[PDB]
């Protein structure tokens, strides 16, 4: 019965769409659209919405920049919904984690370093992993670049897994997240 604030972390201008670095916006957008919650409301380029999961109230938010989504568009949302910290759960692409992979945290680089400097290991954050830049690869257009065929099905497959998953994480918590999805227990 207490709310949840879920963000995905990505970009709104269209040559962001189905790439490596916008996956939590998918993300988002498959969790409002599978829990029926109509994103209609814009804030800037944030998209947000409002809808429950279960009886859980829930807002869904898509904050417009990598770089300040706390102040922007967060931390705002949560203060006038009382939202406690413990119930805003970040969801992005982390390069740390291969492609594809899905990890649920609670609290507590260069992902590591970016995570350092925005303060995000003080929420629940749900990463999808999409591993490294290749080789050399220019990393502004790795992380622009779209999942390949093979890439795209793993993708498929977290985005899938994710809904459930935080479905779960809202309804029964961590414990609940735990037993449903953790093989060694």
């Amino acid at each position: 019965y207490t709310p949840w604030l879920i963000a995905g972390l990505g970009n709104p201008g269209n040559k962001y769409y189905g790439t490596r670095h916008n996956v939590g916006f998918e993300m988002v957008d498959r969790i409002a659209a599978e829990e029926g919650i109509t994103m209609n409301t814009e804030q800037s380029k944030s998209l947000l919405g409002i809808g429950s999961i279960g009886e859980v109230p829930v807002l869904v938010v898509k904050p417009q920049s990598y770089m300040n989504y706390s102040g922007e568009a967060i931390g705002p949302l949560a203060a006038y919904y009382q939202v406690p910290l413990r119930h805003i759960l970040l969801i992005y692409d982390d390069t740390s984690l291969p492609n594809g992979v899905l990890r649920l945290q609670k609290k507590g680089g260069l992902q590591n370093v970016i995570e350092h400097l925005d303060g995000r290991r003080e929420f629940p954050r749900l990463s999808i992993g999409i591993g490294s830049p290749p080789g050399k690869m220019d990393p502004r257009a790795f992380l622009l670049q779209k999942f390949s065929s093979e890439e795209r099905v793993q993708i498929d497959t977290a985005l899938e897994q994710g809904v459930d998953a935080v479905r779960t994480l809202v309804l029964k918590g961590f414990s609940g997240s735990t037993e449903r999805f953790n093989l060694v227990q």
